[PDB]
């Protein structure tokens, strides 16, 4: 099951570097030339969907009303049944891992940082059960990659 484990290592790194603002040092695994640049996609991909959805996102977020990890629990529930809905593309599952990081950096400013665990495995969780299928046949993180993959 190394694509659940790929993919938590790339959405909990993002959403952790999002809510600090701090990169993490430490060494990847297995594809970490892969999640490194699938890290950096994010960097920008990631960063413009947040920019762009600002409103929405700040709405979403408010509506959710999200004060702890319990409130956490649940929210894999309407994430599910908001993102199985409609069509599969690369934006909208870089539309899930942004919103994440929106809800990452809210939770870091009212002191849930450690909901930042259970959120990212929650979004991968999502992701992986909904979505497994489609990723193989894009060749998943290096697809992503490959598909975002601009001149800097
Ligand atoms: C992008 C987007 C666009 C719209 C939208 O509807 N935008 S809108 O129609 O342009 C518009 C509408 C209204 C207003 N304003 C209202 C005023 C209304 N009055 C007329 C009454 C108030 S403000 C307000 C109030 C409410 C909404 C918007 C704004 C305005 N506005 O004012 O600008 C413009 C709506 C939502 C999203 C959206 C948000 C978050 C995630 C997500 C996904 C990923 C899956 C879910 O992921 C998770 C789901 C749940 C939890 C998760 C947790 C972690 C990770 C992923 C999670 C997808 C997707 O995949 O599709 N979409 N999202």
């Amino acid at each position: 099951d190394e694509l659940y484990r790929q993919s938590l290592e790339i959405i909990s790194r993002y959403l952790r570097e999002q809510a600090t603002g701090a990169k993490d040092t430490k060494p990847m695994g297995r594809s970490g030339a892969t999640s490194r640049k699938a890290l950096e996609t994010l960097r920008r991909v990631g960063d413009g969907v947040q920019r762009n959805h600002e409103t929405a996102f700040q709405g979403m977020l408010r509506k959710l009303d999200i004060k702890n990890e319990d409130d956490v629990k649940s929210l894999s529930r309407v994430m599910i049944h908001v993102f199985s809905d409609g069509v599969t593309n690369w934006g909208r599952i870089v539309t899930l891992i942004s919103f994440g990081a929106f809800v990452a950096k809210h939770l870091k400013t009212i002191n849930q940082e450690s909901c930042i665990e259970p959120l990212a495995e929650s979004i991968t969780d999502v992701l992986v059960r909904t979505k497994r299928d489609w990723l193989v046949k894009q060749r998943g993180w290096d697809g992503f990659v490959e598909f975002f993959h601009v001149e800097d």
